[PDB]
């Protein structure tokens, strides 16, 4: 064998930021053996670089942020969640702006992008971090939690009360192995009350923010039109967040992911509870993908 994997071709895509409202040029290049996923800031002279790592997550209570002095790379869960599902190792992330483009709200554009520029396996093995030993934290009525699990596996329960989630399912479990990402969890979009959206926009948060990008629900139903993709969306975005934080570990786990109404803030404490606990991790590679606890998709 299980080999390294970048991009084939370099991608290009213009958006909007959810937050910030801004115009945003992204580019996704190729890049060498055991370079991680890497952000650029390429308005600023010099071009200020963040790797995707736990100890560079921001602090944050929206999206995942990246920080480095007081530059920041805002909403990176939708695109490491990309690259997480596709499995790439290596890939240099280039932004004309401080956020990640919105797209349509979910990781299904990054997903197309990147598998029509194609994957490139590279000549190095994969490593992968196998959960060993369980990890939870709490905080009030918030739980994440890592379990030992040969392949990998999220499972996420919210409960919002509110009529739209009430009569909707709040609970979900994927295996990525038996199960596609790209099919049943990729075009999960996020999502906002119509309540806190008139208040965010307030304060210059959710600038961005319309039907085209975000699931908008008001008092009683979703208002974008066309509705929902999947009876369970919802929770389905929950688990794309959850499995973009993941992938701030620097490498693919073998485990299984529970969050109970966990959020950014909480999965960040998980991750660096995980990372200070030696015990509970190993960190192994595959000479036999045959034999092996997961699989990829052909580059
Ligand atoms: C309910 C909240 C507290 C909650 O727990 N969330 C859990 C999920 N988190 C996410 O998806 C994270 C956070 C986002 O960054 C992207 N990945 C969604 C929701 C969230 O954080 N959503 C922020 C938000 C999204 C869209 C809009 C929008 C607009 C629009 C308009 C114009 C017509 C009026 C506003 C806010
Ligand atoms: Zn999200």
């Amino acid at each position: 064998m299980i080999k390294q994997r970048t991009l084939k071709n370099i991608i290009r895509a213009t958006g909007v930021g959810l937050h910030s409202g801004e115009k945003v040029y992204l580019t996704l290049k190729p890049a060498p053996v055991d370079t991680g996923i890497v952000f650029s800031r390429t308005d600023l002279d010099p071009v200020v670089e963040i790797p995707a790592r736990a100890e560079n997550v921001g602090e944050t209570t929206m999206s995942t942020t990246l920080v480095k002095g007081d530059v920041k790379v805002d909403t990176v869960e939708h695109l490491l969640s990309a690259m997480a599902g596709l499995g790439i190792d290596n890939a240099y992330v280039e932004l004309s702006a401080s956020e990640v483009p919105i797209m349509d709200g979910s990781a299904g554009p990054f997903v197309f992008l990147i598998q029509s520029a194609g994957l490139q396996e590279q000549e190095a093995a994969k490593k992968f971090i196998r959960i060993k030993r369980e990890v939870s934290v709490e905080e009030g009525d918030k739980r994440a939690v890592f379990v030992p699990f040969d392949g990998f596996k999220v499972s996420f329960e919210i409960d919002f009360d509110h009529p739209v989630f009430r009569g909707r399912t709040q609970q979900a479990s994927v295996d990525f192995s038996s199960t596609s990402f790209v099919k049943e969890v990729s075009r999960a979009r996020t999502f906002g009350f119509m309540r806190d959206i008139e208040y965010l926009r307030s304060q210059n948060l959710a600038l961005g923010g319309s039907v085209e990008n975000a699931i908008v629900v008001d008092e009683n139903r979703v208002l974008n039109e066309d509705g929902l993709r999947y009876e369970d969306e919802f929770v389905k975005h929950k688990i794309l967040d959850a499995i973009g934080d993941l992938y701030l570990l620097g490498n693919s786990l073998i485990g299984e992911f529970r969050g109970f109404k966990s959020g950014h803030a909480l999965n960040n404490q998980l991750l660096r509870t995980l990372i200070a606990d030696k015990d509970a991790w190993e960190v192994v590679t595959f000479e036999d993908a045959r034999t092996a606890p997961i699989s990829y998709m052909r580059p």
